[PDB]
């Protein structure tokens, strides 16, 4: 089957803060605890933000049917950074999740479901678990930021963990480093630096280098990969280089690999979102009636703010925070339901007639509380 999406969203209702304007005044803690105005935000949770690493999950797919899978799977994992191609996605953030809430995704178009969920508030922590007939994905980050004085560095920790659920080959990769600059003065922007490797069991290793730049050269776009697969193996050793703003190649080749779609029309007003991004929060048959009292698209400070209307998103926004800071000065917040801990740093989706995608079968959701 198939659904209809918008691909598109209401143009931004307010101008831009300075994220400088409030580093400036809490000297110290770091954003992801700053009270910050909902005008800072951009309309989508952390959660639905990390649901776009899966935007070209079709690679994961091709990966599967290819002799040279981990070309593909590293497409895939520098994919991800192409949502900040147009630098008005820099200027705001998603907003915070809560703890407990959740953020589900199925996009029967390229045969995969997604589940989310924040399962640690201090620190945050989030747990994503993709599943597709040919391969599956489990995730466990916490963004992480430090101010190098100008600029400002974003990190994701944790280790995406790919399997292959054909062959059971694994991969496994941490996400590049990425730095926000121009915070003083002129156009914000984001850009990947230094280098990251996935690793699969197999043995091969892919070795992703970003161009260097901080001085002239602009903002720093293009990449080199260097394929290396271990000894004994039938498997050569390869190259592939692009841009992550536009597309990835073979250089032997010069086959195309990965090549970014599609943005909302007149996306500078309508904060750089890809169409991708612009149907996460959506609504559709898929989801009416089935989602729990949880998800991400019920949230009313980020609907509120998605449709224009500011002063009800900023109240919403105070109201839910208050909400949870009462629950949890009480001793009394919300446990995670859908993913348990199995070590530290390490959450993994709980299977069963309660898991989370049984339950939705059966609208099964008595046991969830509102978290507004």
């Amino acid at each position: 089957k198939s659904v209809t999406r918008r691909n598109d969203i209401p143009e931004a209702a307010a101008s831009p803060p300075s994220l400088l304007s409030f580093l400036r005044k809490n000297v110290g803690k770091d954003l992801s605890s700053i009270a910050m105005p909902v005008t800072s935000n951009e309309p989508i949770s952390i959660l639905q933000l990390i649901s776009e690493t899966f935007e070209y999950a079709p690679l994961l797919t091709k990966a599967t049917q290819r002799p040279d899978p981990i070309t593909f799977v590293s497409a895939f994992a520098i994919s991800f950074l192409s949502i900040y191609r147009d630098k008005t996605r820099t200027l705001r953030k998603p907003f915070n999740p809560l703890l407990a809430e959740t953020f589900e995704l199925i996009r029967e178009d390229m045969g995969f479901r997604l589940i989310s969920e924040k399962v640690s508030h201090r620190p945050p922590v989030f747990a994503f678990f993709a599943e597709h007939l040919d391969w599956e994905c489990s995730y466990t980050v916490t963004p992480s930021q430090k101010f190098w004085g100008k600029s400002i560095e974003l990190n994701n920790e944790g280790i995406l963990r790919l399997k292959f659920k054909t062959t059971g080959e694994l991969f496994e990769w941490t996400q590049p480093t990425t730095i926000l600059k121009n915070l003083i003065a002129g156009e914000r922007y984001m850009e990947p630096v230094n280098e990251f490797e996935v690793h699969s069991s197999k043995g091969d290793k892919s070795h992703i280098l970003f161009d260097k730049a901080g001085m002239f050269s602009g903002r720093s776009e293009g990449f080199k990969v260097s394929i290396i697969p271990p000894p004994s193996s039938n498997r050569k050793k390869e190259t592939l280089a692009g841009k992550w703003t536009q597309s990835l190649a073979n250089e032997t080749t010069h086959e195309t690999i990965w090549e970014v779609g599609d943005l909302v029309s007149n996306p500078k007003k309508k904060y750089g979102f890809t169409k991708f991004t612009a149907n996460l929060n959506e609504i559709t048959e898929i989801e009416k009636g089935n989602l729990p009292p949880t998800d991400s698209r019920l949230r009313p400070d980020i609907r509120a703010y998605e449709e224009g209307n500011v002063d009800k998103a900023e109240e919403w926004k105070l109201k839910l925070e208050q909400l949870q800071r009462e629950r949890r000065n009480k001793g009394q917040d919300v446990e995670p339901k859908y993913f348990e801990k199995v070590s530290k740093n390490e959450w993994k989706y709980i299977t069963g007639p309660k898991s989370y995608w049984e339950r939705r079968k059966k609208h099964d959701w008595s046991d969830i509380s509102q978290l507004w």
